[PDB]
DNA sequence: TCTCACACT
DNA sequence: AGTGTGAG
């Protein structure tokens, strides 16, 4: 009763850019706007691999991971933009710079956790408290929430999309207790007001549209965000959780999309997140471990405590390239040339990073994959990163891996290399 | 057929 | 440390 925590202590949002790399290319090239289009990497093999898809193209069935030649069979008028290539490899600079534009705007509203190139969590608890004081128990107008869905509503005793959205929003607002500044539902609603303002600022100042989720924790905010993408935001209240989870496949929850989620389904013989409530915490810890078990017990009730970490910048800066099939690297000079290419990109990124962000990397991680190996990495080794110098980095990288060459013949390399990866890690202030 | 964070040991 | 999972 009075002592059962409900996980309603924070207001957390997740903002995720819509078809992000496509919007970056559409802003640059107006001819791609409002068209079925996709962003591809590496044009020579089957037209390139698609990594992002506009919503117009998604209507034709175009998806990420399709070859463009194959996407063209579904959507013959599909337009394409190519990722820049530098030093023989895809170069993601344009998208990293565009990400910084967005993350800097979000940071004006609250400390953010950068979760990926195109999304960030926000802890809005303090901002909401501030705004509630300013509001002075005065009602929240639907006009302040023009792109907000309230998950689960309308419900109870119109056939158009926007009509339903308004109907649900009206039911929600009509039920709100605005004279109680500690009401979690009211706190979420003020959170949604702030997120409308944030999303409007991002669109005004960059041209990019995004979606967002507002709830009491990161997992629910992420789940919420995807419910009404694109260009809308979704509020998932604590009360909405039982119905929402009652038919929600386990794999849809962040961190349960892989082997762990598959094991939950298999071991327990369930399908939906809500079905987890029937197990004791000890039962869950017995199957999935102390940490996962406690997390699952709380999460299936809508409760999660993972903090929004104050981190706006990536913790590592890495450069990698695959050399699949018959392209695997088989000579010393080949391996040395490509390590050098990677090291040169890394140096460029590291130097820019040190000037912008007042920090230096101190460890260089080198990873390879040898042909035949079914693992994503064969060998991983680290060494000291003492100077931002590509020739030194590439020579050092070769040293920590040169004993992998099982060829007595010095010039040849065996087994051939199907992947090289260099990553700068362990940053210190500078 | 290119990235980045984090748990385990 | 090095290996692996999970995700954008
Ligand atoms: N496997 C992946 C997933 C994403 N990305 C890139 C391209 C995406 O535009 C960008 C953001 O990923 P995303 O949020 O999963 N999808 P995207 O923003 O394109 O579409 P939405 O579904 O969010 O509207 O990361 C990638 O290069 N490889
Ligand atoms: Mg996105
Ligand atoms: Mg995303």
């Amino acid at each position: 009763g009075p002592h059962m925590a409900t996980g309603q202590d924070r207001v957390v949002a997740l903002v995720d850019m819509d078809c992000f790399f496509v919007q970056v290319e559409q802003r640059q090239n107006p001819h791609l706007r409002n068209k079925p289009c996709a962003v591809v990497q590496y044009k020579s093999w089957k037209g390139g691999g698609i990594i992002a898809v506009s919503y117009e193209a998604r209507a034709f069935g175009v998806t990420r991971s399709m070859w463009a030649d194959d996407a063209k069979k579904l959507c013959p008028d599909l337009l394409l933009a190519q990722v820049r290539e530098s030093r023989g490899k895809a170069n993601l600079t344009k998208y990293r710079e565009a990400s910084v534009e967005v993350m800097e705007i979000m940071s004006r509203f609250a400390v953010i956790e950068r979760a990926s190139i195109d999304e960030a969590y926000v802890d809005l608890t303090s901002a909401v408290q501030e705004r509630l004081q300013k509001l002075q128990g005065q009602p929240i107008s639907a006009d302040l929430l023009p792109s907000t869905y309230i998950e689960g509503l309308p419900q109870g005793p119109t056939v158009q999309k926007e009509g339903m959205r308004k109907q649900g929003l009206f039911q929600w607002l009509d039920s709100l207790q605005i004279d109680n500044l500690t009401s979690p539902d009211l706190q979420l609603t003020v959170g949604a007001v702030i997120v409308e303002e944030m999303r409007a600022a991002i669109e005004r100042e960059t041209g990019f549209q995004c979606s967002a989720g507002i709830s009491h924790n990161k997992v629910l905010a992420k789940l919420a965000c995807g419910l009404n993408k694109p260009n809308r935001q979704t509020l998932v209240s604590h009360g909405s959780v039982p119905q929402l989870f009652s038919q929600m496949p386990i794999r849809k929850i962040r961190s349960l999309g892989g082997k762990l989620g598959a094991s939950v389904i298999e071991i327990l013989g369930i399908e939906y997140m809500g079905e987890l409530t029937q197990f004791t915490e000890s039962q869950l810890q017995s199957h999935f471990g102390e940490k996962n078990g406690s997390w699952l017990y709380a999460m299936c009730r809508g409760i999660e405590h993972d903090p929004v970490k104050p981190r706006q910048l990536p913790k590592t800066i890495g450069c990698s390239k695959n050399f699949p099939g018959k392209t695997a690297l088989a000579t010393r000079e080949q391996v040395q040339w490509w390590l050098l290419q990677l090291a040169q990109e890394l140096e460029e990124r590291l130097t820019k990073d040190r000037n912008d962000n007042d920090r230096v990397a101190t460890q260089l991680v080198v990873s390879i994959r040898v042909q035949g190996d079914k693992r994503l990495s064969s060998l991983r080794r680290c060494c000291a990163l003492t100077r931002y110098d590509a020739h030194k980095m590439s020579h050092d990288a070769f040293t920590v891996i040169k004993n992998c060459n099982t060829s007595g013949i010095q010039t040849e390399w065996s087994p051939p290399l199907t992947m090289l990866f260099l990553c700068a890690t362990k940053f210190s202030a500078s």
